């Protein structure tokens, strides 16, 4: 009974982009860094090109395309279009700094409280928007949050995303308990995974329930155990996490409340995260054309335009 979905599916010519390097590869497929140069437009758009190594693969690729062509938010991944190759390619905005999980591990000693709490605000704004569109992500985790710049992050990987009805290689350590036992998925089960994601950020990228078998997790959670309080976490921040991990899903916070709560803490960050040497920290974000010549491995980057500025 929803409204008609009038999103546009853009079909892009494979001839007008260059694959530059593998970003990631697995059985799921490969993702390439690349440049998109629409003919006659005088712009070079950095992109990630997602592709598979099969009619069953094209079905799932196009389902993801259906989802991503229908979302438009600054904190959700941007689909530029698709290419009709033997196997369909998904063309997305390149996020130059990789995944937030890798970003907080590599930059652990230079990440202060202001950045941590702003990421929590932004992820929550992304999820609140997905809720507004009646979409349940189902795979929220720090590995599925990407870094456009250290000041801006976006939720990605909708390969499991679904349209809610208060109803439904699964990542068990990020899942609500009612999803682990009953395969149910709500926005409130995304709040649980939101809690685990914050925990990952607050511990600078530790694996949740390290060493423990996923076979074991459901019983841990039934006993009442949860992830521990991270050293830098005041009880204000830790309490919010613990609320995302409650048994009654209607008792967990709403994404619009998480926006409000983390936003207030981002006003006085040192009062909520306690990090050795917080005032002395700074993270590099070169927006300039020198930065893209190095990442794209191209001599000429004068006409480079980020996808967020390239509209039609
Ligand atoms: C998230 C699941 S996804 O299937 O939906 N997915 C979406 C994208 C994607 N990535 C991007 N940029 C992007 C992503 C990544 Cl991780 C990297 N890393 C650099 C560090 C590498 N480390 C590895 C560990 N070592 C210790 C140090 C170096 C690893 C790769 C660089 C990037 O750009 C410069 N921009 C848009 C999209 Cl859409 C993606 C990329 C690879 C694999 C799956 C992907």
């Amino acid at each position: 009974g929803e409204a008609p979905n009038q999103a546009l599916l853009r079909i892009l010519k494979e001839t007008e982009f260059k694959k530059i390097k593998v970003l990631g590869s697995g059985a799921f497929g490969t993702v390439y860094k690349g440049l998109w140069i629409p003919e006659g437009e005088k712009v070079k758009i950095p992109v990630a090109i997602k592709e598979l190594r099969s009619p069953k693969a094209n079905k799932e690729i196009l389902d993801e395309a259906y989802v991503m062509a229908s979302v438009d938010n600054p904190h959700v991944c941007r689909l530029l279009g698709i290419c009709l190759t033997s196997t369909v390619q998904l063309i997305m905005q390149l996020m130059p700094f990789g995944s937030l999980l890798d970003y907080v591990r590599e930059h652990k000693d230079n990440i202060g409280s202001q950045y941590l709490l702003n990421w929590c605000v932004q992820i929550a704004k992304g999820m609140n928007y997905l809720e507004d569109r009646r979409l349940v992500h189902r795979d929220l985790a720090a590995r599925n949050v990407l870094v456009k710049t250290p000041q801006h992050v976006k939720i990605t990987d909708f390969g499991l995303a679904k349209l809610l009805g208060a109803a439904a290689k699964v990542p068990i350590k990020w899942m609500a308990l009612e999803s682990i036992l009953h395969r149910i998925y709500t926005h409130q089960s995304d709040v649980w995974s939101y809690g685990v994601t914050v925990w990952e950020l607050m511990t600078f990228g530790s694996k949740p329930y390290d060493g423990i078998p996923a076979s074991e997790i459901s019983s841990i959670l039934e006993k009442g155990e949860r992830l521990p309080q991270p050293p830098i976490c005041t009880i204000d921040v830790y309490m919010i996490m613990v609320k995302c991990w409650m048994i009654d899903a209607d008792s967990r916070p709403k994404f619009r409340e998480l926006i409000i709560e983390f936003s207030k803490m981002a006003r006085d960050p040192q009062r909520y995260l306690v990090i050795q040497g917080d005032e002395r920290m700074h993270l590099p974000s070169p927006t300039d054309s020198n930065f893209y010549r190095a990442l794209m491995d191209e001599e000429d980057m004068d006409d480079v335009v980020d996808a967020d500025e390239y509209l039609i």
